[PDB]
């Protein structure tokens, strides 16, 4: 009856009592999933973070929009350059040898102008040099150099970003690229669960080992680019890319990190790699290869030469699907899937009321 008072007992409870000592009960976070987007750079992993953003956070704002303009405009500067030194490498002719003094004057203008400008005389022969039909023809070939996989889809829309008070569209937001080398993170809620995204660049690199130590890490995102066993190795290394790509996975299973972590497969860029796979054989990559080369059987058949990389039998444990990062509406999919699975194996115990 009297609340502050107390009426229950018989002198065995006295002294002062901790029940805010049982506030750690509501510290119990198991509606807490933290995930590790590990895999090779240009894979994928920011654009899945990008994603988490515009699907469960709310979307860019237009300050943040207006804010990737500068690295739009390198990304773009950076493409048409990467395209120009190809002509001189894979020693491609010019379309009209006019368009050879507009390439000499951007790498005067590029060494100059303010990074993250375009002017609109950069622009203009810009513009021309993608009509050009040499730069097409060396587009066309853009996996014999490094080029950057959104470099089209920019070069494509020039004129739209060159217009002032240009507006990045979300799609464009999600084609821009920032190298780094330390870790993104991002923070976001979706099915009464607060998910906190890691994203690990550094890989090839450092390949550091404190990341096992992290706890709390429901599961690993490994991402894979599908469109990159077509890059034809100048490197003389042992493995192409697609080769070191599965080096890199194969030491994520082979690692024996015990805390309870489902691993999760991102056969990353399946759009690009239906592009590629009608033209370039499945052959450069995988030698073995009888199958046909078309997107169902050569897809899977990348997907099993990694799942075929698993070390630790993983009881029920590898998941894995084909994605397109850039695609909101499959990501939406594969993300839904992916909670389906970490809600029902790392279940903290049912509510049912
Ligand atoms: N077409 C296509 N492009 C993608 C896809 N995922 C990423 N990209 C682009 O590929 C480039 C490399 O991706 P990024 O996320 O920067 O790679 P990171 O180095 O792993 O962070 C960027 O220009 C992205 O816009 C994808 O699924 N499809």
């Amino acid at each position: 009856h009297h609340h502050m008072g107390a009426g229950a007992s018989a002198e065995e409870k006295h002294s002062r009592e901790l029940e805010k000592k049982l506030k750690e009960d509501a510290e119990k976070d198991a509606r807490t999933v933290k995930l590790l987007l590990l895999g090779a750079g240009e894979s994928g992993k920011s654009t899945i973070v990008k994603q988490m953003k515009i699907i469960h956070q709310d979307p860019y704002s237009l300050e943040e929009c207006l804010e990737f303009i500068a690295i739009i405009y390198g990304n773009t500067l950076q493409s048409i350059l990467a395209i120009v030194r190809a002509m001189t490498t894979l020693n491609i002719q010019y379309g009209d040898s006019a368009r050879q003094d507009d390439a000499r004057k951007l790498m005067h203008m590029a060494d100059t102008i303010e990074e993250g400008t375009m002017p609109k005389e950069m622009s203009d022969i810009i513009q021309r040099l993608w009509k050009d039909s040499g730069i097409q023809a060396c587009f066309d070939r853009a996996s014999e150099y490094q080029l950057n996989d959104s470099a089209g889809y920019y070069l494509s829309d020039l004129e739209r970003l060159v217009t002032p008070g240009y507006v990045p569209t979300e799609q464009d937001v999600l084609r821009s690229r920032v190298k780094t080398t330390g870790i993104i993170e991002t923070q976001f809620s979706f099915k009464d669960l607060n998910f906190r995204m890691f994203d690990v660049g550094g890989q090839r690199s450092e390949r550091k080992k404190w990341i096992h130590c992290f706890e709390g890490v429901t599961a690993i995102i490994f991402c894979v680019a599908l469109s990159d066993y077509d890059l034809v190795l100048a490197e003389d290394e042992e493995m192409n890319r697609m080769h070191e790509s599965m080096h890199l996975f194969n030491s994520i299973c082979n690692n024996k990190w015990f805390t309870d972590t489902s691993i999760i497969l991102f056969l990353n860029k399946k759009d690009l790699f239906e592009e590629k796979i009608k033209k370039s054989p499945l052959t450069i990559c995988y030698p073995e290869y009888a199958g046909s080369n078309t997107y169902e059987e050569a897809g899977n058949y990348i997907k099993v030469q990694f799942l075929e990389l698993n070390m630790r039998r993983d009881v029920k444990e590898i998941y894995s699907h084909m994605t397109c990062a850039t695609d909101t509406q499959n990501v939406k999919f594969v993300f839904d899937a992916v909670t389906d699975i970490i809600i029902k194996e790392n279940l903290k115990d049912c509510g049912l009321f």
